[PDB]
């Protein structure tokens, strides 16, 4: 299938043990697109003070369009010294492996992969 419904869990940023995917724009995408395809990826919402909080280079999700069965659609989009790698709507957060954090929430997204 092109797109996949998947909640993803909502985590804290204080409580994020793996705070980033690693150390390319090209790695933490493909790494941000295993852990999604394993159900081991969790979203914080990005608020004032998060991003500093995390690793670049960052993995958003991003609206791509205005949400079959509840998901909304999204895309991938990295960041990396203020240069985004990608181009989609507004941010729905941003991902981080999940490794057993407890969420606050769950966004259903439908995955364009």
């Amino acid at each position: 299938k092109t797109h996949v419904q998947l909640s993803l869990p909502v985590l804290q940023v204080r409580d994020v043990l793996v705070r980033g995917f690693g150390d390319s724009v090209e790695e933490v995408l493909s790494e941000a697109r295993q852990h999604l395809k394993d159900g081991t990826c969790g979203l914080v919402e990005v608020e004032k003070g998060v991003l500093p909080q995390l690793e670049q280079p960052y993995v958003f999700i991003k609206r791509s369009d205005a949400a079959p069965h509840g998901h909304v659609m999204v895309e991938l989009v990295a960041e990396l010294e203020g240069i985004q790698y990608g181009r989609s709507g507004e941010t729905l957060g941003v991902l981080v492996p999940h490794v057993g954090e407890i969420p606050v929430a769950y966004r259903k997204v439908l995955l364009r992969k």
